[PDB]
């Protein structure tokens, strides 16, 4: 079986937010059938970033989602060739992030390449002023459509001030081969930033994700 109980990944991310270009490299590890993983990220070009790390954190791994045996695990089944995903996050204040991502399995390790584009964040808003404080737990509504797997969710970012800053998120996950699509279900996800240096040029994260019937 190509996906072992323990799997590492390597990751390259590039992109721009509000005109600022960056690159990040990461390495992570986790237990795909348990839905858990951690990663060490570092900003390798464009640091320090003048925006909140938190808009980048959900772009850093859906092979690590626990599934019950009766929900086909389309994204695990796609390996070793892998899958691609594309996402839009529409933030409440008009900011937008679009993502394209490629996922493959090479010599026992997952390989991620991510391209992130964000724009129209207000300069006095919480993203450009770095006033965010991590994501509340999300529930992604998963469903087959057009021969792909889609996910929808409202994600909420905590704010330094006590409130929240929300995004509507839409993602399309497309396996490189037509492995078995599931029926509709939900995935419970919680992502934590477990360590960072002051300017977030060195960051660690943890995520747990588990699918269940809806």
């Amino acid at each position: 079986e190509v996906i072992k109980e323990f799997m590492r990944f390597k990751q390259h991310m590039e992109g721009s937010v509000n005109g600022h270009e960056f690159e990040i490299e990461g390495e992570g590890e986790g237990r795909p059938y348990e839905g858990t993983q951690t990663a060490r990220l570092k900003v390798t070009k464009g640091g320090p970033l003048p925006f909140a790390w938190d808009i980048l954190s959900p772009q850093i791994s859906k092979a690590y989602v626990k599934h019950p045996a009766d929900i086909p695990d389309y994204l695990k089944l796609s390996f070793p060739e892998g899958f691609k995903w594309e996402r839009v996050m529409n933030f409440e204040d008009g900011g937008v992030v679009t993502v394209t991502q490629d996922s493959s399995l090479q010599d026992g390790e997952f390989i991620y390449k991510v391209k992130v584009r964000g724009t129209n964040f207000p300069s006095d808003g919480p993203v450009m002023q770095k006033k965010t404080m991590g994501w509340e737990a999300s529930s992604e509504r998963m469903y087959p459509e057009d021969g792909a797997l889609k996910g929808e969710m409202k994600m909420r970012l905590r704010l330094k001030d006590g409130g929240h800053y929300d995004a509507e998120v839409k993602t399309t996950y497309m396996a490189k081969k037509p492995v078995q699509l599931p029926g509709a279900y939900k995935t419970d996800i919680k992502l934590d930033i477990t360590s960072h240096n002051e300017d977030y040029t060195i960051v660690e994260q943890y995520e747990r994700a588990e699918g269940r019937h809806s």
